[PDB]
């Protein structure tokens, strides 16, 4: 029994179903493969097309999933989609009324077109199953819990009719208990408030991280105007008819001005975040307290995008409402896609289920075999120096104790937003200066941002306060207090309020990552490491070996440990041996506006990526003429000939374009099949 | 007292407040001037910046209005803006939260800045008066009716808080009787339905045009699901949580699918438009039946953009609910901008009321003086031939009876959407072929819509059924039955139901134009002409002299009468003397897209207009090189020399671009200070 789990929109690699399709119209595209109830493969399309939280159809991810499972498309019994058919089709239909050129292709046609043109797979109509959205979330969250009965809570932006559903799960049966309509959405509330801090969709956990720096008292009475707790677990949010945003009109009237990009985070900003955080905590806990005592369950599964609010999860844990809590590593809409497969397998036959609580998120493609990895690292030889230690884990521990910041890339990539020892960046967790530098030099982001620790399972309760319910900590789902006599020891990973979004790694969770953390602690006294996602500010988590090295070279990381190979930057790297390649979304433009006295303006030259919210950059005329000659095979050095050779001026410009990922730079060839 | 009335957004000429600012965000920019209670001058900014229904700050409109009154900016006693401050500032705030790079400038600052920069006008805060939107509409509609008391009804898409408001008006006193909340919007219902017909904002008149071709019984039980008539002149529209459109989800669920660009109108589309129109007729007559009885009033003013529904107005006339009915020539938001002037004067000093009933929309800038116009037509010599008849109206009547189709440009331009004898295209109205001949050829549009008759006040009732109430017909506000006997006589101007959007011209509403239609009737026994707006498919009604000549040369009209001059296109006109200039929104682009095997793809060259819904055209490499060298002074022929001279190929390419108004082409210099 082999079932595919789908979610996302239906856009091709180089265009969107409608021009400039908005970034929130079916986001976080992914594919999941379940076999005999076990999740054997899952990857988000963002990892393969390098567009954070992409809406494009997860074609690549279906191809990679089938590969990991050793299956051909003809082997797939059923395909599940994470939304009912009428609903996605009504929203497609709306987009078409706004774009009269766009042909009327609805989701069934478009799914079948993409699979057949992209994989040579005529999918039979009888094998395509559409699924209620919060039902898909529920299966995902609950089946992987290792629990045979639980209260299941789903909160996200919105399914087809509800912003929240409450379920009773017993064995493999889900039974709806309650639902909350769309205009009461808490993910809608959080995203609306996020826009006031100069952020956008995808940034909600940055706002979460800012919250502890603020005082929730300043704006408590203001947020109080926007919601009302009612009897028997109910609540309302209070809308307006001015703008499609629940928060900004009231705050404007009270003198709050939205932050601008580039501007610092004032104390009123920090307090806004703090009150918003408190608001959602008050509502969800109000919900949960009710349905805890009403349904009689002592175990909770929390899912939906809101369950990535690890601060909220830490409060649920410490509330005494439950004895166990479980959160899926992908509780946002990629997880809903996985659950759509369970639900599809349920409607065509009986539901085979996992036999154990999900402990590892390490479910995407791998980096490659030993010999193809050595072969590809030889292709980067003009740019990198490679050592091959006897015991790479032992070496890396030593380098981490010496204050090196390491890139760490092993095995299959993590499903979901957190990195957990397979696409990580790690450093000594003890020096407070490691927070300030890794924020400013490495990940190149805001100074208030916290960093998450990983601790061995054996030493966890030596450092953190895991008391209360038993939560799963293999995926940094819970914010947890650092024990007060440890907060100075752990300067980098102890947040401003003495909490940390902790990861407890074990031999069973991640044998190798646990070996590294164990040895570091043998060497230093402190079995705890800083562990942040391996990606710069312009890309999702690195996936392939070429992704890893590109990110290593364009980030200020000291050394890279990839599959037992020690990689370091060469002194004088040779950029010219790299082969430029346009992304399907790369565009080159020469533009002239109007000028003085109705003249033509002076030429300018930009490179930009053709999706909603994609970056832009001015380029020099020499670089513009170079990039126009890109054939995907000529190296950068021979391309530069046509503009008088790769000057140092040109290399630096290319390099900065490379950092922002406007086009692929990587040696000739590729690593090959895996 | 001198009061300026403003409406529209705050964008400058070349950019918008936020990038690609939606075309519905405070549209139909305009400026009006009142002095001692009289409307001295009013021009929509669309005529001056040449963008249909523009949202941009009406700076040119204000320069034109001040000069028309012989006034410095400093002379003005108050400025009135057609929306409350906190509402426009809350919408601006919402735009700013979605574009975190936009500086936080709200309306009071933006208004002062556009005036300080654009007119050197240091506007003191004391003088800026924001106005309730539906109050603005009502003042405009009622003070020009020449009525001394009336029931005032405003229906539009929405103001700050309502979509419909009912007023009692006595002299200068406005008293509010009733409101209808935003989600009951009939403008909204209408505009929603228009998107299902392949059309968009500003195409509502076309949907009205199509509805008689259709049978409302088909989709009548369907629309009945979307609304309910309730007691006491109340109605409910029934929404949905699927999409921001009232109509599309339910119609998708029954198999109605929207038409696409360039698709012919099917019988389903025809019937849809018929049921839509019947519905808003039902609801609006249900509102009016109640408020006519409850207020007891015999007179009705009607305003807000829904009042530009000529067919609905005709049902109000033919209902026996009122004696008089009045509709202002600019009942859409440009009229709310004038009414904002009046309300500012009332809030400050006292409100001086306009003398009599408005009879003439001729309120814009004029073409120029006889010496100026003659001189500028001399600059146009390489392209036209000019006769100076002794009696132009006399000659023009002859050609009309001979069968020529005439451009007719006199005096000041009409305020509001209808051309009424000052920027018109006139023709014999008797031959049915004249429909397709003028629509589907010279103006290059669509021919399902009949044309509009202008009849003399004297013969008016010998041709049309003006019975029922006493409506004002000086602005084509009412659709009325064509008398059955004259139906065959008037083939060009009579619909499938026998009705006609009637202009009734009198010696007092417009002298020159009355003489013209009388004389034509003495020469033919039919004192009815066809009257359409002087504009092709890519422009609003022409304004300037150069506007009028440009439009004549890029359409297939036979003759042009402009201020007693008879203008025809030369045998071989010399394009090369024209000086091309960029419009502030013109962009010239060389694009390269992604290509096969990750290469740099296709080098296309494009000209486009940078605004929401602006046209785009591909250009040849030679045009690209030519256009990029436009400097605002050098002629087209001299510019063409840098690419081998103005071939017939290039001149056709350039001409086709001129038809679509990507550029200004006109002789060197201007007409001068008008
Ligand atoms: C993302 O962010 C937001 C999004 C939205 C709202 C908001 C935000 Cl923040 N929030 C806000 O607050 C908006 C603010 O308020 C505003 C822009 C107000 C503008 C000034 C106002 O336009 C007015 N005042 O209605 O203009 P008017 O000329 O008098 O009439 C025009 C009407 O008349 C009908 N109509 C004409 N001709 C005929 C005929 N021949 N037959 C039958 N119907 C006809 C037309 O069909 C049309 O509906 C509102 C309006 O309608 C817009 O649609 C044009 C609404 C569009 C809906 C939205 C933008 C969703
Ligand atoms: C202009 O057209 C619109 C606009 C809007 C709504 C709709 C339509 Cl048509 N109507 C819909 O039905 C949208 C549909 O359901 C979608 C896209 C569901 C996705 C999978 C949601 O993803 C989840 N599961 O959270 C996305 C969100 O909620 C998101 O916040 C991330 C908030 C979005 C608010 C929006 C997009 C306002
Ligand atoms: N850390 C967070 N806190 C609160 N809400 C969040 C958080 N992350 C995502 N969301 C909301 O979850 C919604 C998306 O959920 P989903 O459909 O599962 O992808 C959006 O409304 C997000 O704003
Ligand atoms: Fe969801
Ligand atoms: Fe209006």
């Amino acid at each position: 029994m082999l079932v595919l789990g789908l979610n996302g929109n239906f856009s091709a690699a180089d265009t969107d179903v409608v021009p400039q399709l908005g970034e929130v119209f079916f986001h976080d595209s992914a594919a999941s493969l379940i076999r005999d109830g076990e999740l054997v493969a899952a990857v988000e399309e963002e990892r393969l097309n390098r567009i954070k939280k992409t809406t494009k159809f997860p074609l690549n991810a279906v191809r990679e999933c089938l590969a990991l499972a050793g299956a051909r498309p003809e082997d797939v019994d059923a395909v599940g989609y994470y939304f009912p058919e009428n609903h996605i089709d009504t929203v497609l239909n709306h987009l078409y009324t706004e774009y009269p050129r766009a042909p009327l292709r609805y989701s069934r046609e478009l799914i079948r077109q993409r699979l057949k043109e992209g994989l040579g797979w005529d999918l039979p109509d009888e094998k395509l199953v559409y699924v209620p959205h919060h039902e898909a979330h529920a299966y995902s969250s609950y089946l992987h819990s290792g629990m045979d009965s639980a209260l299941v809570l789903v909160l996200d932006g919105r399914g087809e009719l509800h912003s929240g559903t409450v379920y009773r799960a017993e064995g493999t049966r889900l039974e709806k208990l309650a639902d909350y309509p769309v205009p009461k959405s808490l993910g809608g509330l959080y995203l609306n408030a996020t826009y006031l801090l100069g952020y956008g969709f995808g940034d909600e956990y940055k706002v979460m991280g800012l919250a502890p720096w603020g005082n929730p008292e300043t704006y408590r009475d203001t947020f109080a105007k926007l919601y009302t707790l009612q009897d028997n677990g109910e609540y309302e949010l209070h809308g307006n008819i001015m703008v499609p945003n629940l928060v900004s009109p009231l705050f404007y009237a009270e003198g709050f001005r939205p932050r601008r990009k580039g501007e610092p985070f004032t104390q009123a900003h920090r307090d806004f975040a703090a009150a918003l955080q408190e608001t959602v905590e008050k509502i969800v806990l109000h919900i949960l307290e009710y349905w805890a005592k009403t349904s009689g369950h002592s175990r909770l599964c929390f899912g939906g995008g809101v369950a990535h609010n690890s601060s909220l999860n830490g409060l649920i844990l410490k509330s005494g409402l439950f004895d166990e809590v479980f959160v899926h590593p992908a509780s946002h809409d990629a997880g809903a896609g996985e659950g759509a497969a369970y639900a599809a397998a349920a409607s065509l036959g009986t539901l085979e289920r996992p036999g154990k609580r999900l402990l590892s998120a390490s479910l995407g493609p791998a980096l490659g075999g030993r010999e193809q990895i050595r072969a590809r690292l030889a292709d980067w030889a003009p740019l990198i120096d490679v050592e091959f230690p006897d015991d790479a884990v032992e070496t890396a521990a030593g380098l981490l104790a010496e204050g090196q910041v390491l890139g760490w890339a092993y095995g299959r990539s993590e499903f979901g937003p957190r990195a957990l020892g397979h696409r990580s960046i790690v450093a000594d967790a003890r020096p407070e200066e490691n927070r300030t530098r890794i924020n400013a030099m490495v990940k190149k982001r805001e100074g208030f941002r916290p960093f998450a620790p990983v601790v061995t399972a054996e030493a966890a309760r030596d450092y953190f306060d895991l008391s209360g319910a038993d939560g799963n900590h293999e995926f940094m789902s819970f914010v947890v207090p650092v024990l007060p006599e440890r907060r100075t020891e752990l300067g980098a990973v102890t947040h401003v309020d003495g909490t940390a979004r902790v990861q407890v790694v074990s031999a069973e969770s991640g044998e190798r990552f646990h070996r590294l953390v164990r040895r570091f602690g043998e060497l230093t006294g402190t079995p705890v490491l800083l562990n942040t996602s391996f990606n710069n500010n312009a890309e999702p988590i690195v996936q392939s070996l070429d992704d890893v090295v590109t990110s290593f070279l364009t980030t200020d990381l000291d050394v890279l440990v990839v599959e037992d190979c020690l990689v370091r930057g060469k002194a004088s790297p040779d950029l010219g041996v790299l082969v430029p390649r346009f992304r399907p979304v790369t565009r080159l433009v020469e533009r002239r506006t109007a000028g003085p006295d109705a003249s033509a303006g002076a030429k300018t030259h930009e490179i930009h990526l053709d999706y909603d919210g994609g970056p832009s950059a001015k380029v020099s005329p020499e670089l513009y003429e170079l990039l126009g000659a890109v054939d995907g095979t000529t190296t950068l050095g021979d391309l530069a000939k046509t503009v008088g050779g790769l000057s140092d001026a040109l290399a630096t410009e290319v390099f900065a374009l490379w950092e922002q990922r406007f086009l692929t730079l990587a040696p000739a060839g590729d690593i090959g099949p895996l």
